[PDB]
């Protein structure tokens, strides 16, 4: 979804309505500093783009880790959609045989295809999302090396070992990350945006360099949606269809915990 901007320090992202609505709101919220600066929409190839701060500007050869936050990674309306009018996905099927050949049902196999919520619930359960409320999605590196090979990274200790490898023994980065996550947690807990929105499919982006510069920002507000009038979430309690709960803060709590653990090793 990304394209280079004509201005130093910025990046363009393909405009989507929910995300655009979210960024505008966030620029006036307690979370303003916890997300990339949003500077408006622009037109390029007859196409609209979010004009964003490039979070990597300011770092020297940045290392990047994307952590998808939440116990739930799809909207409830996708559950409704799958029950009234399912669109079978043959792609979402072939991976399941790869990760776990006994995972698809006898019927899914005959279909060679799976619904969206089903595929997503299974991803949640073989990774750490269901149990810890986040998961690692990818790492991008200063050495050029990228990896998304984290589909079965699930246990507390597997997660810890990915971060241990990502920070490469830099106590100052790790310290800075933890200070940033504590301050983000504090912000989320008083944010008016956060208590009025179900935050699904967003990530915390960790960015550090060999100069010990470290930052974290929330990104990807494409599936982040306002709750019905005057309704709010606690972002910790289990999701049950109907309640719209995302377990975002369960995730954050556990992530902080794992980092604090790592720092004491
Ligand atoms: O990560 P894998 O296991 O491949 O599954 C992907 C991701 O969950 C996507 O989220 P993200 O883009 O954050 O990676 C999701 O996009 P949505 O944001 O549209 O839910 C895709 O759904 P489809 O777009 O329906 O394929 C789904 O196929
Ligand atoms: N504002 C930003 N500045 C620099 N890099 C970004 C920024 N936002 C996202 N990225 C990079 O691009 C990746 C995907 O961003 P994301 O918002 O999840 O887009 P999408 O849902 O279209 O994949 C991130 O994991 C990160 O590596
Ligand atoms: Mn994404």
């Amino acid at each position: 979804s990304f394209k280079a901007a004509g201005t130093s320090g910025l990046i363009l992202k393909r405009c989507s309505e929910p995300e655009r609505y979210c960024l505008a709101r966030l620029m006036a919220d307690a979370l303003r500093g916890c997300v990339p600066a949003f500077h408006g929409v622009v037109e390029r190839d007859g196409e609209s783009y979010l004009q964003l701060q490039d979070l990597l500007d300011g770092f020297d050869g940045p290392c990047v880790l994307d952590c998808k936050m939440g116990v739930r990674t799809y909207l409830e309306e996708e559950l409704t959609k799958a029950r009234e009018r399912p669109k079978l996905r043959k792609d979402m099927y072939k991976k399941m045989l790869a990760v776990d050949p006994e995972a698809p049902t006898e019927e899914e196999h005959a279909q060679r295809a799976v619904t969206k919520p089903r595929y997503m619930q299974w991803r949640e359960g073989i990774s750490s999302s269901t149990t810890l409320g986040f998961r690692i999605e990818g790492i991008k590196k200063a050495d050029g090396s990228c990896s998304t090979d984290f589909k079965t990274t699930r246990s507390r200790e597997q997660v810890l070992r990915v971060f241990e490898e990502f920070v490469q023994g830099d106590e100052e980065v790790l310290r800075r990350y933890l200070n940033r996550l504590q301050q983000i947690r504090d912000t989320l807990e008083v944010s008016e945006f956060f208590r009025r929105h179900e935050v699904i499919g967003s990530s915390l982006l960790f960015v550090h360099d060999h100069c010990h510069r470290a930052g974290v920002w929330l990104i990807d507000f494409g599936k982040t949606t306002p709750l019905p009038d005057g309704q709010i979430l606690d972002h910790r309690r289990p999701w049950e269809e109907g309640n719209r709960e995302d377990g975002y803060l369960l995730g954050l709590d556990n992530l902080i915990g794992i980092l604090a653990s790592l720092a004491e090793r």
